[PDB]
């Protein structure tokens, strides 16, 4: 792929379902000025999945203090991530979601972010965390059947922020 | 760039390591094979970030050792820089006596294979790989410089591995 530490993590363009249910075109560059999370899932209706997704929005009030937008991405269509937003979740569905969730359908993020199954099209569990200025900070790939952790990126998005202002701190 | 693929043999090394006792030794990662490995890069000896890293791993090796799982540090430096930074003691700013053996990558290969050298610095970044028992790379985690890495997050990606790997063998 071209996602490379340091440099400007590849821009997209795509359709995503938003919290409030509708659909709507959405860029990576649309956050400039706030920290990214942007996170791959393989596919709608699956059992690893789902318990990263409504972590990542059960908990994005602890984005938002942090200044940071959270983004899920994975292959299947709009259509199918709206679908499974409405699946109640007694049944296995997300449920109302707080972040946008991006379709895929060409393959081409997951290829641009190098997290492309090449055998199988779908997305590996990548995780991408963005600063404030569109540099890709840090890069994580799971095989597909092991999750992720909220606190861990937490974790890490915090440490970059604070990071980012060694040497710009009042000198008293 | 790199050739460090999720469920690909992970890129094989033959390097000189300093080894837990002390002494030099050149080792392969193909010399670990029957065990899982958590193969981390940092960018130089003798920093501040690194060492806390690297003594966390070395303290904590019984936990992975319980997983069956070795675990390897690395960086560009000569393998007498390691043994110089093992032979100063914690106490004045050095490792102390290691529980985990250090590999020299002098000639940046490995860290190029393995997609995490910083180019026109000649270091590499915070790389840290987990590599199964059959020498299949499972999962990629890539920091910038300044931010480290959790052995508790570690712990529970080798954990969740050898956990999934009950049912996900290829072969029953
Ligand atoms: C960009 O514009 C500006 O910064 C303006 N000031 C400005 O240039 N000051 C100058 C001349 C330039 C900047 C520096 C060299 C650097 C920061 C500075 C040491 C410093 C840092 C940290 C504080 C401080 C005092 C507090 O009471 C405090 O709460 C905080 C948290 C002080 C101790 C006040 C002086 C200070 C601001 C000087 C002084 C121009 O109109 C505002
Ligand atoms: C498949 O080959 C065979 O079973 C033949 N038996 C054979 O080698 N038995 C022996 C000698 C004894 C049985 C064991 C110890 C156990 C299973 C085994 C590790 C293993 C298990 C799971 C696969 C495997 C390779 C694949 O390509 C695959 O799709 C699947 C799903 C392999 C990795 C091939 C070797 C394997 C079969 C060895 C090898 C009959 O022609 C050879």
């Amino acid at each position: 792929g071209n996602a490379k530490i340091g440099h400007p993590a590849p821009n997209f363009k795509a359709t995503a379902v938003m919290p409030d249910g509708q659909f709507k075109d959405i860029s990576l560059s649309d956050y400039k000025g706030k920290y990214v999370v942007f996170f791959f899932y393989p596919l709608d209706f699956t059992f690893v999945s789902p318990t990263e997704i409504i972590a990542f929005s059960d908990r994005a009030e602890e984005f938002k203090k942090l200044n940071c937008q959270v983004i899920g991405a994975s292959v299947d269509s709009h259509f199918s991530h709206l679908a499974w937003v409405n699946t109640p979740k007694k049944q296995g569905g997300l449920g109302p979601m707080n972040i946008p969730l991006v379709s895929d359908p060409k393959r081409t993020i997951a290829q641009d972010y190098g997290v492309l199954k090449a055998d199988e099209g779908i997305s590996f569990r990548g995780l991408f965390i963005i600063d404030d200025k569109g540099i890709l900070r840090q890069i994580t790939v799971n095989d597909l059947p092991v999750g992720r952790s909220v606190d861990e990126t937490l974790r890490l998005v915090q440490a970059f922020q604070f990071t980012d202002k060694h040497g710009e701190v009042c000198p008293a």
